[PDB]
RNA sequence: GUUCGCGAAGUAACCCUUCGUGGACAUUUGGUCAAUUUGAAACAAUACAGAGAUGAUCAGCAGUUCCCCUGCAUAAGGAUGAACCGUUUUACAAAGAGAUUU
């Protein structure tokens, strides 16, 4: 498929334009947000992935699978202290959800 | 420059003409900006494609958007103005049961 960094940049531009267009036209599709963040984790660009999860939380902070995905994504890449800040924030905004406490 | 005053020479003329000189009058413009190509107007042309619903053709009216255009416009029109068609995996458990690590 992709043989060169410039070709990776072309691929990333096309996919980012696709995902951003759909999330512009309909921001409330949380699964679309999740798989865009997953795309950026596949690109190993954790800054972009974190930004997408944060924007998704700004669209809807009450949606528990989005929180769990973000926390698990931080832990999967050994970013434990980021995960600690994130989980503390998660319980701080939603203290009555048992799943976040257990996580 | 005009004018008030005082000295020198016309004109012993104290006013008029000239020269020297003290004072008053009048007091800070304009630029966000330089005169052709390299600080960004658009159509048109050319080639190829081509018409929302669906079996076919067409009237529309909306909605979402970090697209706007025409219009005095909160009217109306722009193909129903366009973009929309794609992509889709975990808040993941319980009971068994068969191969097997220990
Ligand atoms: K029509
Ligand atoms: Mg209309
Ligand atoms: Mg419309």
């Amino acid at each position: 498929d992709i043989l060169d960094l410039e070709e990776l940049r072309e691929y990333q531009r096309r996919k980012r334009t696709e995902y951003e267009g759909y999330l512009k036209r309909n921001r409330l599709d949380m699964g679309q947000w999740i798989r865009y963040a997953q795309f950026e984790i596949e690109q190993h660009d954790m800054r972009r992935a974190r930004s997408i999860f944060e924007r998704a939380l700004l669209v809807d902070s009450s949606f528990i699978p989005l929180w769990i995905r973000y926390i698990d994504a931080e832990l999967k890449v050994k970013c434990i202290n980021h995960a600690r800040n994130l989980m503390n924030r998660a319980i701080s905004t939603l203290p009555r959800v048992d799943k976040l406490w257990y996580k």
